[PDB]
């Protein structure tokens, strides 16, 4: 079994297209290195078609985190909500991670090391690019670790 | 499935129990945030990351030799000799890319260790011992490190 590392630097705004796909067993690691919790900021895991597999959105004002996906020019499918957003980031530190784990047929979101959400998916299929959209909650850059190849 | 995510900070000449163990499909990730790859006065002691069995044995002794100009892989049992070496030459050149940081991933593979440093495999390794690795270990030879004092580690596991 040959497994395999990659880095990525996405600015708020930007996209990246993956080197390696990240599929059923592989993982995904967003660490920024600020944590601005004094404004809707979104991460989005996207298939080569560009469905939304996954869309993170953490809204401060109104104190929630929104999971969801969607189809390419499509309307957006049925929200799943996890309230207050601090209290997900407890002993954080002026940093975070997050990491999104594909189990097959759920996605699982671990802030630091709690799980917020198993994700049932609404959409399947492999992630083949990743985006970062925003004054944001996290650094301007976050950098994102994929590891592939696992199973 | 649920897996699970593990933080962990180790100073230098310290070690760590893990709360979850580290078996077979699992993954380790050390990270500094420096690496001092310096000559000559202030230059690095020998420096190693040890992942270790309950009962103490060394399953994978990671150690980074800057003047000698190799890394070595090697393991042992407790209180007995040190096992067949494997090496890789030439330190500098398995993090060029990096700009003064560095990953290290460790995959257990159940026969094999698979080491990244970065994004480039630099060796698979056939297992000399087996088992679960229950604590972790960073040994600068109580001397000048070639990685930042503190060293986070981040485990994955109950992946498999
Ligand atoms: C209670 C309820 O059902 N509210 C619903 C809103 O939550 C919903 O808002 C949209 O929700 C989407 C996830 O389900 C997604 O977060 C939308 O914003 C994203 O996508 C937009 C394109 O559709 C656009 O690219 C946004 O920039 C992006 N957001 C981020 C942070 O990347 C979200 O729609 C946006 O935000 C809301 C809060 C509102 O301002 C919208 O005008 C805006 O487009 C809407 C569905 O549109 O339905 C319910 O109201
Ligand atoms: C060419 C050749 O075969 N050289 C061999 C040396 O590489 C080997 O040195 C030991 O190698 C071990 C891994 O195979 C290991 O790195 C030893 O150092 C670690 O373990 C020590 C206890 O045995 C002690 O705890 C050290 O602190 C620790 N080091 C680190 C950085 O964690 C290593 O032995 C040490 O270093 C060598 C370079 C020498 O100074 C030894 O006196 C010292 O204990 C030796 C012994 O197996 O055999 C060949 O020489």
């Amino acid at each position: 079994t040959t497994s395999a590392v990659n880095i990525y630097n996405i600015s708020a705004g930007a996209s990246v297209d993956l080197a390696a796909p990240v599929t059923t067993g592989d993982i995904v690691t967003f660490f920024s290195s600020a944590l601005n919790l004094s404004n809707n900021t979104a991460l989005n895991l996207l298939s080569e078609n560009g469905a939304y597999l996954l869309h993170i959105a953490f809204r401060l004002q109104e104190n929630v985190i929104v999971f969801n996906s969607r189809q390419p020019n499509a309307p957006w499918l049925v929200e799943q909500r996890v309230s207050n957003v601090a209290n997900q980031f407890i002993g954080s530190g002026g940093k975070a991670m997050v990491t999104v784990f594909d189990h097959g047929d759920k996605y699982q979101v671990v802030i630091n090391e709690k799980t917020v959400i198993q994700y049932t998916k609404q959409i399947s299929g492999t992630t083949s690019s990743l985006s970062y959209n925003s004054t944001s909650i996290f650094s301007t850059v976050v950098e994102a670790v994929t590891y592939t190849g696992l199973a």
